[PDB]
């Protein structure tokens, strides 16, 4: 849709940095922007386009409201997004009850110019920062990971969005955002319906399906490495029966894989390590070393000096060590007995492919309404209980309500902070 003349959008800086070696890394003077879906929707004179999570009556079709509409900018990131910057660090806070509202979550963007987004160098190189979840409780996340979102917020490939990168538009997933305003240029208006739990949101006909990088899903309890391949690994847009994940019919019906190959720690048997004073004692802050590499990852962490590997799966029939291989990948879904997408979708080979595309390093907290976080932070799924992959983290099962985990810690928050990328084995010396 075309860009709101009532705000100037502002983006607030992030300094992050390229790392020749591991001593010589060099700063990026860096800003931020939000996805669209927090912004406000809205017709020529105050009218909005859609509300609460209601679409409106200005606006008709999918294709009209493209034209009718459009985007304003957030502004009071501090007051209205509870988002902040000190440098390299940011924060986000959980929840944000500003003067006229509730706002809950965030999700930020690197980016290299205003118009511009900041692209990786995935594959043969190494994602690195520092974060600060130390109250970040169960039933929320907060993730960074990439993807491979379009550079210009879809703005080139879609006509009928003027508004782009700018302002946080074009963002797809494993999931396949049904969820999403706008899709492919156009309006998720026909059809649209909002759930029962989320006011602010519901689910479109059109999602956005791209290739999935996930090496962080963490919190307090517990986390994992995980990505998700695509038969399409870039931005393009699903339709309905034929879209998959979150917000569709059926998960696995689509082009890509919103399960995946995940290593979730305490999924793998090593239930003394990450946690509160643990092994990888998440009360203070610690830095996370990412490499993505040829049919292999890894992840190291490095804690008061100290670098920290990571667990072996204790799982018979599967193998020793955290390094993501289709060792792993294999001997890895009959065992915990769950829909293999991983290599339904060709193997540690598409996602060898996955890895060769240029992402982008997304930045988030929210809370999930669909699951209560229970598929990283506890006994998931509950359907049973007392088998592999089951458990997840140290975290109960009527954990997760947004509500209520809105009510008990309302002001938790994360920080991201230290970001360091390059070749591989060069933004640290391990
Ligand atoms: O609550 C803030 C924000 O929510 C937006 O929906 C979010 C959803 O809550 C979150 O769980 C999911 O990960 O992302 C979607 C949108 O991508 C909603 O679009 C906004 O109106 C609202 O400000
Ligand atoms: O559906 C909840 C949640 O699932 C995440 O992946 C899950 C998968 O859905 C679940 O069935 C399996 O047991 O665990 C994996 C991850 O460990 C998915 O990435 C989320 O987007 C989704 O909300």
């Amino acid at each position: 849709q075309r860009a709101g003349n009532e705000t100037p959008e502002n983006h607030p800086p992030l300094t992050w940095q390229r790392c020749t070696a591991p001593g010589n890394c060099q700063t990026v003077n860096a800003e931020v922007v939000i996805d669209a879906n927090w912004r406000w929707l809205h017709d020529d004179n105050m009218q909005n386009c859609y509300d609460g999570n209601q679409w409106t009556n200005a606006c008709s079709t999918a294709t009209d409201c493209a034209e009718k509409c459009m985007i304003e900018g957030a502004g009071d990131y501090l007051g209205t997004y509870g988002a902040s910057t000190s440098g390299d660090a940011l924060t986000l806070k959980f929840v944000t009850k500003h003067e006229y509202g509730t706002n809950v979550g965030s999700r930020f963007y690197l980016m290299n110019g205003p118009d511009k987004y900041q692209m990786f160098n995935l594959m043969g190189n190494e994602l690195a920062f520092d974060v600060d979840l130390s109250t970040v409780e169960c039933g929320i996340n907060s993730a960074l990971y990439f993807v491979a979102m379009e550079e210009d917020g879809g703005m080139a490939s879609y006509p009928s969005n003027q508004a782009g990168a700018r302002y946080g538009t074009g963002y797809c997933d494993a999931q396949c955002a049904r969820d999403l305003k706008f899709v492919g240029g156009k309006a998720n208006i026909e059809g649209w319906k909002s759930s029962t739990s989320d006011p602010n949101a519901g689910v479109g006909p059109y999602g956005s399906c791209c290739a999935e990088i996930d090496v962080w899903e963490s919190n307090a309890y517990a986390f994992a490495f995980t990505p998700h391949a695509c038969t399409t690994n870039e931005y393009h847009v699903c339709e309905t029966t034929n879209c998959g994940g979150t917000y569709s019919e059926d998960r696995f019906a689509g082009k890509c894989d919103a399960n995946g190959c995940d290593y979730n720690p305490y999924r793998m048997g090593n239930p003394d390590f990450y946690g509160k004073g643990k092994t990888l004692d998440t009360s203070r802050k610690f830095t996370v070393v990412s490499r993505f590499e040829e049919n292999k990852l890894s992840q190291y962490f490095i804690q008061d000096g100290r670098k920290i590997e990571i667990p072996p799966p204790t799982w018979e029939g599967m193998p020793n060590s955290s390094e993501i291989t289709p060792e792993l990948c294999s001997t890895m879904f009959d065992v915990f007995n769950d829909r293999n997408r991983f290599e339904e979708v060709g193997g540690f080979e598409q996602l060898n492919n996955a890895l060769r595309v240029p992402m982008v390093l997304v930045m988030s907290i929210w809370d999930d309404h669909y699951a209560n976080m229970l598929w990283l932070d506890s006994i998931y799924p509950p359907e049973k209980e007392g088998q592999p992959g089951a458990a997840r983290g140290d975290c109960p099962t009527d954990s997760g309500v947004p509500a209520e985990v809105e009510a008990q810690f309302p002001d938790a928050q994360v920080v991201w902070s230290n970001i360091r990328f390059g070749p591989i084995g060069s933004t640290y010396d391990f």
